[PDB]
């Protein structure tokens, strides 16, 4: 269709709109003194939240210029808790502060791309002398504690997570589900995950987690491409839901039965290296590949991630699998991916039976497992930092190291600089305090992890009562905002349709 | 869909002309004075009704930011007759009262959350003193006493509440139906209660009570999903050669198949099994035993279709909360035999959580269903005086648990001593103390400006400056003893109807945001 | 949907214009001096009214506000009606004239719930004297006169409403049929009548002959008693008629007067078509269904009333021995033209109903005088402040209301000499509007039944005190 | 239906505007500073792309005389990127500056006509200047460093398309598939190559490449016209798809319903005229090991890619010694176009297998490889000159050779002199400097491939400094805009339909 197209400063203007009225609704919710935001419903009663997520999927505008710079910041901000779990308001902030003060530069007449590559290389300072200040957790004792944080103190929470780390490793598989009763248990059985996510997001079975779950669900195993294709094996498995892996018109024809009552199954994809995994897949499960003359317990569905949880095959036959791996290691770079395999299938997924003692009670705690869960995965590997926001005031010590060819490249590290303490000036902001300039002050001019706890509005040591960051939260959020904000001070033009 | 966004104090601002519209509409009920409120009819004459409650379901709004505030207190203080069986439209006068106040010292200068802090350690100290002041209601005579003062001074009705406690106990299960004729009787029938809902609101019969009601119906227990509308089809189909309504227990599109079928011809519905894990399994079984059925397990839905297998009831009621069945069919042999099983079991007393766990489900099969049969000499008084006995029956069940307090609106206005024991930490604080305190006297304030008087203002002061249950009775514009003439409130209606009308306000103080979409 | 509220002043305003509006049409058609009122169809010639009843009906208004105004007084002024024959159109215009003094002092500043106590105790005055001077009516002379004044004076439909009820008593059943010839024939035939009714609106054809099923409780006989005769069904559920204590006791007084038996041991499903009553004819309409014959055992329905022959319940299973031993009359009105007799037959329902309801509570005398005498009573109604006495005030001029009007409808500027001269006057003296002359309305024939003129007063001060009363008017919106 | 008509300068001043729209968007792509340009999208985040073909493709316009002058220079500077596999931003940069100096001088009183013949003179000295000062490319050292620029410094992939070449000579068929495993190698199998291409492009299975791409598909020849006639003997292969080379209406148009629905997958392809279509349809079959005109006589092998101008088989199906028997028939004739028909069963085909460590890696690789391999068969053909655009500047030396009868003509030759300059300009108007106008007087009186480098943001040697441009590259895009910026000189009436 005719497009508008909008070029340089009246573009960019036009999208800092957008990103500001993203990054206000937002940043309202930032920290423990979050206010409330009310979102409307259709019929009913509105919802309140708390939560920045909640609110940023809900953000979209009338004016399509100002809805792509809130789209652009939406979706390199949500990157940061696909891989950690927190930490998307937090880049939020920063991007508006950082997209804000460059246009500023901008406008001065500083060089754009000498403000993108002074930010570059004052981020990589910053997370340089984030990872100094970030202490790693291993070993059951310590590991136990962050889950216990994260659970919002409950010690019983944070063993529960440190023993299923014992079993598979601080790489392996673990996966939350609901138990029987009032008692919690934690067992091993076999299965295995890949990273090919589902075809589309209209197989999300519930919107809290995102995630697609199939209880007893078959498995269909299939080398070549989709487009359906073979009714007969499709429409019979309806007489269980189904999980179909191809290689690839058949796609429409699985959505408009998943919306529909009957019907209920996901599509998720699968060199040679994919050729042995699916025979690898159907030894686990029982199954039988289809390449080769084949003509015609649960399992978990993420956006990059699927787990088949206790896949049913023969106890015996599985270990003669594993006997064929083991011993082409012995035959042999190219044998790092083969050791992979053998990880996977005898490693196994550990699950976590979360109970209590009535039903809002038992996923009151499923709720609080899955996030303290997915926060200790986070602190396992790139460790922990000072919550609050203060992590990233100390990281400001680190610009020292970077270099400026020019003024212009040494603007966008002070952009850097000065945006690092908005997470905490928001903070504060969300207590309503007028004095929360001195609050920021006092924070700066102190040392560790010495700052101010929003909660209980006194200062003290952050880690000592509490108040921490995973590492790679702290770090990809300001990796993100400074990408997503580098994109819009180098944009020239903006192109959208017609109305 | 686009979204148009308000912040802070235009949204509140904006906001609170949702909640005035509400208040102002269903305030002018409050009270035995409460005037008359006309209620447009798609044809024929209005409704006439000086029920807040009723008046509360039909506010609507065209702005969406005003709308949501509306719905916000609608739905906050629903929950206060939701478990208190009275004390809506008190919660929506308070709500006003507490978000006018708070809203005036936020644009002075005040912190909304502490705010929010002062109106919280408010709020607990005045429900402690209704708790000191209130009389606790024990034994059979000052229970009778209590549904008297509930069914407008009917003894009989007070009689009947109290003889019905005393058989199924404090917390039994106690069902109100119709009679064959004038006599009114008492009926203690095998049965038990769990609390499930239905799968959808097009399953209830009379939308005046939303409830779903089933005589004779018939009990279908599944411990499984059905996603199916396939395997169940044959039994189901069985189900429409017998006439009789049925219910079907389950696990859980398939749930539309029934809510469009039942809704446009032929009387079905389907409530979610009760509890979860194995204790689900269990309990499906003594809902199966006592009402003369077995339970479809790993049998199957599709073959093996038997009607000896589905059980059957006298009559089964289902609210949004609760699911009830009445005098089941079940043979008193076995329900024995289940008794002294679970009994036994808890006889061993292996966990302790499992002791009285178990206990749960003996007294649901131990103590029954108590059915109060009310009738009167014609169809249209019957009508009448049974709606007065469901009031009076969940207002003493609220009278025995929390104990009763004057009504009136004088008990909120006497556990304002109780404010001299909320500490506040800084001027903010004590200024959201201050905000409940005035907040107390909007209940009376309102019930006497129903009454067209100018003189309120003279007629709080009295109250105020009276001592204990000495108050104003709107009925006959007399000062007198509100708890000797008969005026009081269960406890638990006015601690809850403040602590919900502190809860919905302190919420829009602290609300910085209102999305919604683009019109 | 959403909604649009008006508070107090501003909605009490609004709702008076629709009720402005439905009294201004209705009350030009009160009175023998009534006005016409065409109202328009969808294609042809209008219609021409001064019945206020149809004007009435063809009110509504395309404010939502002022249409519940309108259609409250509508309703309750209907009322009126149920038994009455006349007084629709007066209660209309004694409601505008309360709730308009009543908004006109509530805007003065004065409470509208004590305005509503004195409006109230100054009706209980005025319906008591209004009884006192009542003139009760029994006897089969003045009943034939009070008939043929409602006949529009013809002595031959008095004399036939008075012997039917000489026959068959005050409270006995009287229906009215078509005859088949020129001559106009009453006779006693064996059947009763309750107040049940049709379920549903349709089935007018309801003339059924050999009827030949009474349930109880909550489908096989339907298709066999189809073919071997249209079936009435009688149950609580070619016709179907809806049913305490005492509803059990009177099926079993059908099933014996009819030749069947009560359908608890017994099954709808398994019961027999001998157990089924047949009678020899039923007419339901409405509010009656009448069974006439009902070919029952004449030994079992005497052994029935031996059967029957503390207080309030004696005397209620009393009225089911008048049920079994009394009869139904039948009159059959027949003439040369059926133009003239369908219209006559008319005429006979008419007369009919009107001396039901003046045998009941009396006939007072007419042309709105009755009203005018009856306020004298407002001296025994005690006002516990001004606010009260205002109320007392009210009702006051309100009875002048009606006979204003009739005057008003002549269409004279003289009527406010008209309206002194009769309250200066005492007893029946009043004034006659068709003859526009002074007389006694008694002896001139102008009277209303005593139930009409309480029923009016009582409804209209009812619907005017519920809109003073009215705080908040919710709307949904356009 | 009804038409609005402007004239003359009118109507050239409305083509101008669309020009301009066209031009301001691709023209902050080009260089490698070239700056980021945002494309709306119906849901989602907005498409940011640096490339100046994805941005030219989105240009629409709402006015219809504007969106003429737009689709005009659209079209003709496409055909830039399509034989030379670059430069269609350049020719949209250069045609813009032509035709704005065009039009000024046709209102100041100049003959379009004079005007343009001055500029086709001015641009054929320009071509030949460019052809002088132009490098040719030979042997596998010289291809191979080729390969590596176009690569980023890769010497994998430079030497992999010197050996490539090394095979199937200098005018042979290459072709890239996607590799089986880590190992990248090379094979060469026996096929052939024809001018003519799909016959619509609902047929295309890749989208964005504008191709279409069978796997495993089957070959049939027909020497008729296809207008439900032969549908008999398509079900019968319908039991993998099949290409159908006939001569081409009716039952064409239902094989396009069948394709976007995906129910037998197949495309038609026009035989390669007269009786030399009928002789190319024999060699076509026995390479293929088909039948001209059954199952037995549809013949097929490997992959069948099919562009909008090509067409290409693969490995054939044809007998070791059949292909032999028909390559001795063409070989019987002794004693100029009867070589290349036996250059093509004999010439072969190469397949370059390219993989890499993971899945993703792999077509970030690929697609590497192509572009590299289409900028080598252009550095191989016209040779290679200074890339920057240098060359424009240098090449601009021969316009003294132009000679000019009048003032006019004269014009004509100054306006390409001013425009050869404008792609520089417009490099280092992308990185942002306002001091841009010293860059290009520096290097314009500098001699030989002394030049302004974008990417270090200093003077240097370009050619010994990996920037280079084909030369088909560079005189094309002169060329191309040459042309269509004199269509529009002398254009006096645009007609257009009525909205
Ligand atoms: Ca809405
Ligand atoms: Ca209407
Ligand atoms: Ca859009």
């Amino acid at each position: 269709t005719a497009k508008d197209i909008l070029f340089d400063a009246e573009a960019r203007t036009k999208l800092k709109v957008g990103v500001d009225k993203l990054a206000n609704a937002v940043k309202v919710t930032l920290g423990p003194a979050g206010r409330n935001v009310l979102i409307d419903k259709k019929f009913g009663a509105p919802t309140s939240t708390k939560d920045g997520v909640t609110v940023a999927k809900e953000i979209e505008l009338v004016d399509p210029v100002e809805n792509m710079g809130a789209q652009m910041v939406r979706e390199v901000a949500s990157k940061t808790s696909d891989v950690a779990g927190d930490g998307t308001t937090t880049a939020t902030v920063l991007a508006q502060a950082i997209y804000r003060e460059g246009l500023k530069n901008v406008t001065a007449g500083a060089r754009p791309i000498d403000l993108k590559r002074g930010i570059d290389r004052a981020v990589k300072e910053v997370v340089a002398e984030l990872r100094n200040i970030s202490r790693s957790i291993s070993g059951k004792k310590e590991i136990a504690q962050v889950g216990t944080i994260s659970a919002n103190n409950d010690p019983e929470i944070g063993e529960l997570i440190a023993e299923a780390m014992d079993k598979v490793g601080k790489d392996g598989v673990i996966t939350v589900e609901e138990a029987k009763g009032m008692e919690t248990e934690l067992k091993v059985v076999e299965g295995m995950q890949f990273d090919r996510g589902y075809l589309s997001p209209y197989f999300v079975t519930n919107s809290e987690t995102m995630e697609a779950e199939l209880d007893e669900a078959l498995i269909l195993i299939h080398d070549k491409k989709i487009s359906k294709e073979l009714l007969p094996i499709l429409e019979k498995a309806a007489q269980r839901p189904l999980l179909i892996i191809a290689e690839d018109e058949a796609l429409a024809t699985l959505v408009v039965n998943k919306l529909r009552g009957t019907l209920k199954v996901a599509a998720v994809k699968a060199g040679d290296r994919r050729k042995a995994m699916l025979e690898d897949i159907a030894i686990l499960t029982g199954g039988t590949v289809i390449s080769k003359g084949y003509k015609l317990a649960r399992i978990t569905i993420d956006k990059d991630n699927t787990t088949i949880v206790e896949g049913k095959g023969k106890q015996e036959e599985i270990k003669a699998r594993i006997n064929e791996i083991k011993g082409q290691i012995e035959k042999s770079y190219d044998t790092e991916k083969l050791q992979e395999r053998l990880a996977k299938l005898s490693g196994g997924v550990a699950v976590l039976k979360i109970g209590a003692s009535t039903e809002v009670e038992m996923k009151e705690k499923k709720a609080r497992v899955e996030d303290a869960l997915h926060a200790t995965r986070a602190a396992v590997q790139e460790g922990i930092v000072v919550g609050g926001g203060v992590a990233l005031i100390r990281a400001a010590k680190g610009l020292a190291k970077a270099v400026a060819d020019n003024e212009d490249q040494k603007t966008g590290i002070e952009i850097i600089r000065r945006a690092l303490e908005e997470p905490l000036r928001q903070i504060v902001a969300n207590t309503g305090t007028t004095d929360g300039a001195v609050v920021l002050e006092k924070v700066k001019n102190a040392e560790g992890d010495y700052g101010f706890n929003a909660r209980t509005e006194q200062y003290e040591n952050l880690i000592e009562a509490g108040v921490v960051d995973p590492t790679k939260v702290t770090r990809s959020a300001l990796e993100n905002a400074a990408s997503v904000a580098s994109i819009l001070l180098t944009t020239e033009a903006a192109i959208t349709d017609v109305k």
